């Protein structure tokens, strides 16, 4: 029942994936992370708690390295995403399978947001 | 050349389907809303800004509101995403690719995160 | 395909209309003038934000100049002699259907319609009583 | 030979027309309601004064209500919505010069114009 | 029918020609940037405003790089920053006139321009 | 020396504007098109190490609107008004002359006819 488990964060077509894997959990924090050393590791933890009387509130950070050797392994630099997701306790399934297809939707291929993210600039 | 345009936040199959559209620009916040009333819109923001000397910042909400009549039409209740993405300046064409894919990834049905909001629960 | 678009802000007849295009956007704020010179320009204004939890609030502002020619020495400038200020204010409600909105932009045309009270009141600057 | 008359704020076309009537007067103030109760009716007002020592100002309000009934019943309006008109014009102004502020305020208004037009959708101007 | 639109920073002749494309738009500040990464990226900025009661201010910033032909970085930036103030009072041929000031200012075999081009200071 | 005349206003051969030197003093060379300074097209011009690492220099262009005002009752040449550009270029001090010749070639494409800033200037606009 543990649903704490590896998952492909980057889908390339069955080679060169970027799978990412359990490493740790602590304080209601779950881990994830691709590969030793961690310097150059994609990370992704996950986490959530009663925000309000009347909120879910979901912490989901991924990690995002560009992996370059400078000699040390390491990440030159590194791209984080930090998401917050607040879910009323009155929410359904259904409900809640709707908000995960809106996040999905947000970011689809060809919509404005991921074309405008993916190219480095704004929306204007 | 404006990336600013209408599009599906969620695809229900061409037929239900979510659309959010341009309704609103400023201060670097682009914005899309479903439909009037406002009350009961699903709401999309966009913006970015140099959050560093070294890092661009996207600050992206979503809201999806429970459709209820109460008699005033209005949202039951809204569930509030708010994501935040710092990007290096160093990144390419390529690298902000590689980032939206593993934000597709993160959400992608049947990986742990989605499920566990699917469900409402945690990861454990 | 953006609503930010020229129009007509005084209609002569559709001759010698005052015409008003799109000659600035900075923080939400549009901005419509007429033409150059910016001093003898008719200046329209529009911008919209939440003012509040269950309200969306319009602050439109328009002037029409007083068009002079400005002479001191023997040196003249277009100018306006002066200007009317209008400064509107136009709260709406997150609950506002598509027709609420289309019935409150009626109620501002028919305010302002030849031959009721307080255009005509306007027009003589005089007051109501 | 008043100003102080009643006039169509909503034309429907001769059905269901809002019309406002005069109401009250008092500390300069003129008040049109279209109807009792006064909790559900479309307000205007209108008073002017001297701003200034070379401007007179105008205030112009409208409410126009969403009628409800919010159930012991209330007749109520579930919201309104506020209108606030600022006018300065200068003591130089002709009669043509006023005539013509009107025409601009009307045609800031008139049907399939920008500023309408987004009021209409609840949207903004981009 | 926006006039925010990519243009040529560099004219090289139709190859290896610099150009600078709308990037970013936030606080009536347009950006323009020649590519990613944007740490080797030309840069464009523009904005206007009232200055005071009977002026307007352009604010124009343009940022060149020395970027070759490993992280992607520039060597160093040179950096414009241009102000320009232009009273309400002005027609259309008055602002016109004034572009060409400017287009004078800079254009080839003339002396500040030269200076520049030169690393030198007019003396 | 480079402190030369030359034709701040091209209008094409026919009532061009020409400004020449006109002053030096404390750093800052001066053309103007002519007496009196009141009608006066100004131009300035000045370098100097801005820090450790770049020159910079200042450069200042005047437009004037040129009038005539008659005061009791003699005719004064006057500006009606100015336009003021202030521009500062900053340059590393690693950068070579070609990498100045670039610098300048960049600015003259900011400002070359058809382009968007140039453009929306001569219409006393913004970008939008």
């Amino acid at each position: 029942a543990s649903n704490f488990t590896q998952f492909v964060l980057v889908d390339n077509g069955g080679t060169g994936d970027v799978t990412v894997a359990p490493s740790n959990f602590a304080n209601g924090v779950a881990e994830w992370i691709s590969s030793n050393p961690r310097s150059q590791a994609y990370k992704v933890t996950c986490s959530v708690r009663q925000s309000s009387a009347q909120n879910r509130k979901y912490t989901i950070k991924v990690e995002v390295p560009k992996v370059a050797t400078q000699e040390l392994p390491v990440a030159a630099w590194r791209s984080y995403l930090n998401m917050e997701l607040t879910i009323p306790i009155f929410a359904t399934n259904s409900d809640c399978e709707l908000i995960v297809k809106a996040m999905q939707g947000l970011l689809k291929d060809g919509n404005p947001i991921p074309s405008a993210i993916a190219a480095n600039s704004g929306i204007y």
